[PDB]
């Protein structure tokens, strides 16, 4: 249940398909030295070529075997990552695809990341090896073979999601070729693992593969390290299978997190910031101690997986930067940032026909991320994690770690605040109109750098000063037409 980041380091970031090098730079230039406690790769395992569409994002959840042989790179590439990741106290995480293999319907031959042969038409990939009765045909009960309905607990488990071939987990030799995978990694250096489609996997079967995990490796961890286990459940109520039932193996993903904070940021249904007083359990959330929050994900910024057309993104920038600062500023659950990728999104009758492209290429080969002057990135990466007003909230949540929640304000509408002990402060601004008062901080009286508009840089602050005088008290100046509408002072952001 435990990150295993190094103390003081509480958010990951996803570097969704960044190649390995990159990944190892980034450790090194940035992660480090701006308090990130670690990255979740895209899934490491050699996966299917598909051409059509050209090189998806998602022919990554199509596994062909367990070699370490991707676009991201090869394995002495990731080897040399997570070495050098860990060297600076930067920890990786696996987005671990152990469910199944590729869809059904793809055509047998070697159309995967690294060569290697896998005849899907007949169950056959023997570069793992798996054959015919590694799969849930015979178990899965519907009259397409594939999920058909999810009130019905049993085929979500045991039939194929989309046309995914299912593994029979239940098998102890299929636990075994999983957990080998596992343990490479594991061995390698990896801290820990993101299962995907946890919910389409039996609780049991996924405590009987942990069971046979090793512990972290000793050269870097303490003996007795537990691999951070958070598995994917979208769990947003109306259906069966709980994520709760999951508690037993780890922590879990709370997708009911972001889509809530999306409807309340944009204000939908009447829904309006006032109301986030009792963010957390209140809202019918889990156990903050198994929550996995974020504001958006690989899948739900693009209308894949669920969370609704209310999840907020990079391209809603400006009420993005407030979602992602309100969640690092909240106590509740363990937070993952997400950094992102550019694409022609192109709506059509609601919808993005362009859902399935992939990261920047340039004929299939994962571009570079180059880094500009200025801090971003270029060749069309967002880099999110590397926007100040988001940095800064990331370096906000490790100062004011272990800090209770208090001195909450709200105008009844849009316009709340709140503090972390005596350790930070953050207020917000999301009506009409301004939002101008004196606050309780809670904080020690000082000149403090509001780290959303500036920085602390050289004993001075580079955008709005907070002066709190010895009551606590400061006052706050928050225009509706403010480039980020929001202020957040902390203990080291001060003068
Ligand atoms: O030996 C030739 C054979 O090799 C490969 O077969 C593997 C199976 O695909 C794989 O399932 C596994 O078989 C085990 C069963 O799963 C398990 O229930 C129990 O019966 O033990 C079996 C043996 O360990 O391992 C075999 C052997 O590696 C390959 O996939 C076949 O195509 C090939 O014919
Ligand atoms: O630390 C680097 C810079 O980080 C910040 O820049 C961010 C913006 O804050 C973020 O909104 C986004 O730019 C959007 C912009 O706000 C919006 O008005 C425009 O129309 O669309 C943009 C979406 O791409 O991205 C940049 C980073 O690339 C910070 O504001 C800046 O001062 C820092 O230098
Ligand atoms: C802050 O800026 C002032 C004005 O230039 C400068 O005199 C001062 O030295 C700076 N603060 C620190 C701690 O260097
Ligand atoms: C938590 O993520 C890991 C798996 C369960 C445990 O005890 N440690
Ligand atoms: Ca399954
Ligand atoms: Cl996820």
């Amino acid at each position: 249940y435990s990150p295993n980041t190094q103390q003081g380091r509480t958010s990951i970031v996803h570097l969704f398909e960044w190649r390995w090098v990159d990944i190892a730079l980034e450790c090194e230039r940035y992660l480090a030295p701006k308090g990130f406690g670690g990255v979740q790769v895209s899934p490491p395992n050699e996966n299917v070529a598909i051409y059509n569409p050209f090189r998806p994002w998602w022919e990554r959840y199509q596994p062909v075997s367990y070699k370490l042989c991707t676009r991201s790179g090869n394995e002495d590439e990731f080897r040399n990552m997570v070495t050098r990741c860990n060297n600076v106290g930067v920890r990786i995480y696996v987005d671990a695809v152990i469910n199944h293999m590729c869809g059904n319907a793809v055509s047998a031959g070697t159309s995967s990341t690294c060569g290697s042969y896998f005849n899907p038409g007949s169950r056959d990939f023997p570069a793992v090896p798996y054959s015919g009765w590694d799969f849930n045909d015979g178990k899965c009960k519907t009259g397409s073979g594939d999920i058909e309905n999810y009130n019905d607990a049993t085929q979500v488990r045991d039939c194929r999601l989309t046309g995914l071939l299912d593994l029979a987990l239940e098998k102890d030799y299929v636990r075994s070729k999983i957990a080998e995978y596992m343990n490479h990694l594991i061995d390698i250096g990896v801290a820990g693992f993101r299962l995907d489609a946890s919910k389409h996997m039996w609780p049991g079967d996924i405590k009987a593969i942990l069971d046979k995990l090793h512990n972290l490796n000793s050269n870097w961890f303490p003996a007795g390290s537990k691999p951070f286990i958070y598995q994917e459940v979208i769990d947003l109520g109306g259906e069966p299978i709980k994520s709760s039932d999951y508690f037993g193996n780890g922590r879990v993903t709370e997708f009911k997190y972001g889509a809530k904070l999306g409807t309340v940021i944009r204000k939908w249904n009447g829904e309006k910031m006032s109301y986030l007083k009792n963010w957390g359990e209140g809202w019918g959330f889990m156990p903050s101690d198994r929550a996995l929050v974020f504001v958006d994900n690989h899948d739900n910024q693009r209308g894949h997986g669920a969370g609704g057309a209310s999840i907020l993104t990079f391209w809603d920038a400006r009420l993005y930067k407030m979602a992602v600062g309100f969640m690092l500023a909240h106590p509740y659950g363990f937070t993952r940032v997400m950094s992102s990728y550019r694409w022609p999104r192109q709506f059509q009758n609601g919808n993005d026909v362009n859902d399935w492209v992939g990261p920047p290429n340039n004929n299939g080969v994962i571009k570079e991320v180059t880094i500009n002057p200025d801090t971003t990135c270029g060749n069309d990466w967002v880099c999110e994690h590397r926007w100040r007003q988001i940095r800064n909230m990331v370096i906000f949540r490790n100062v004011v770690d272990g800090q209770p929640f208090t001195n909450w304000y709200d105008n009844g509408s849009n316009q709340v605040a709140f503090g972390r002990g005596n350790r930070g402060f953050i207020v917000f601004n999301n009506d009409d109109w301004s939002f101008s008062l004196t606050l309780q901080t809670g904080l020690p009286a000082g000149t403090y750098c509001d780290v959303i508009s500036g920085d602390k840089i050289n004993g001075n602050c580079t955008g709005i000063k907070i002066y709190v005088s010895d009551d606590g008290k400061a006052h706050f100046s928050i225009s509706n037409s403010a480039e980020d509408p929001f202020i957040a002072i902390h203990a080291e952001s001060k003068l």
